[PDB]
């Protein structure tokens, strides 16, 4: 029994993103195309205020985006702190496919996007501009309604894994701040002989623990996807305590999928959900949480 | 436990270790020792792949990458930063003074200047001449001391590490390698050990190299065994991607809680420096490409 094809993505907007990925997966399409099409739906929508277009700016009023992608054969691409391109996941795929590098940032990422035909656009909506000027008159508090990242991982009809992660980062972050979403091993990791995992939340904490590489290595060690996500969250809980911080101030979610299409998730604070679509249909599930 | 002890990469690790030992031999923190050690090399214009004499990207811009990690999971990083000679110290200020862990590009430079660092021209006349003559084949060259990574265990039994580079010569503007990425160029877990990487950064990111080395030591591997199996994982992936191993070089050095240390690389000719109470010496690790 292998449950394939199957796709998982983060937060409640993962349900709609999964319908676009299933359009690829249900026709035998590649997991890489499915996860790119899925997260682009959310990058494109200005009402999703933490991914792509309409994302809240850094404190200087610049919308800078972070994304990475990984396919079934350790090919990776990433862009971080890139301005004026609505679809960072697709520029990350072009870094992977068209350059000898795996990560470009800042002005160099934008110059490369324009060289590959991407269109320069104004990503700061009137809504985000209004909110930023009011904020100008930094408290990255936990908020369950803030779907701060879309991460999506899929196992296709060929039995191949791939994943994508994209965000506009912490609202009113310092100029040039980069979170976990464009870092391979922190926001996203895919090993086609084992499984894949993506992360959400306070990016600094996922980088600190190399979160998604740790989840996949625990599945390599025999942990179920859910057990792997749970123990990686418990490692963050331990480190939060050793650093003298308070867990109520921190939110991190992990979703994971292995080679047989088994899946799981776990988070620090209640209220993180994820969407799963497989042949039985698309549904929103609620994982366990550490802060009780 | 054999402590204090410090390891750093390549030939120039011997001189960098003498500066870190000035801190470690007096009971100083491993964090200050590894910062002082790699700054020696950032400061030297004759070291062409670290800080000040570093070879520019293809547009003639010297852009630097660095990260630091202490004994209690605190981390800081700057990538693709221009005009500041000492990126390891701006990384330490990201760690200590901001709510973030990584800043890049113009925002990293703006933060450095807000902290007192001075803007300097890092493109030496030598590097400028070489770049205009070059105006990309990132070959294996054992004379190219591409990164300095340094890891130390101090008198308190605490681990810390630093990694800094100017990255691949004539890289695309905006390219970031493994040296500022926690878990790829550098990782430190004070209950286990620490490891740093050198070489073709893209390959270390792909395998999340130094987090893998430390997790293998967590699983009971020796420092040398952990470095060897992480190199063997890169060998395997190079083969699955249909690539040729002769085109790639990666080195790992590692240190555990007990002060045991080890190293391994793909191609012969990588060396590292160890300084402990027996003195400072240059050792040569095993290599995969036989």
């Amino acid at each position: 029994t292998t449950n394939k094809p199957i796709v998982l993505s983060t937060f409640n907007f993962g349900l709609h993103a999964n319908v676009e990925a299933w359009k690829v997966l249900s026709k035998g399409g590649k997991a890489l195309d499915a996860v790119e099409k899925g997260v682009r739906l959310v990058e494109d929508d200005p009402t999703e205020r933490s991914v792509g277009y309409g994302g809240r700016p850094d404190r200087d009023g610049r919308v800078t985006l972070d994304a990475c992608i990984m396919d079934e054969n350790y090919n990776i691409g990433s862009v971080a702190c890139m301005e004026h391109i609505k679809n960072p996941i697709s520029v990350a795929r072009a870094v992977m496919e068209k350059t000898p590098h795996v990560m470009l940032v800042g002005d160099g990422a934008l110059e490369f996007a324009l060289s590959q035909g991407f269109k320069k656009e104004n990503l700061l909506t009137a809504e985000s501009e209004k909110e930023w000027k009011e904020w100008l008159k930094y408290k990255p508090i936990v908020n369950i309604e803030n779907h701060d990242t879309i991460g999506m991982i899929a196992l296709d009809a060929q039995g191949n894994l791939s994943g994508a992660c994209t965000t506009s980062g912490m609202a009113y972050k310092m100029h040039g701040r980069v979170g976990d979403s464009p870092i391979i091993g922190a926001g996203l990791f895919v090993d086609n002989e084992i499984g894949a995992a993506t992360a959400t939340g306070h990016g600094e904490e996922v980088i600190r623990t190399v979160g998604t590489h740790l989840v996949v290595e625990l599945m390599n060690q025999g942990r179920t996807p859910q057990q792997a996500c749970k123990e990686a969250v418990e490692r963050i809980v331990k480190i939060v305590n050793r650093r003298g911080k308070n867990l109520k101030d921190i939110q991190v979610g992990f979703i994971a999928l292995n080679k047989k299409g088994e899946y799981g998730a776990y988070c620090i604070q209640d209220g993180f959900n994820f969407a799963v679509h497989d042949q039985k249909g698309n549904r929103l599930e609620t994982p366990g949480f550490a802060l009780k």
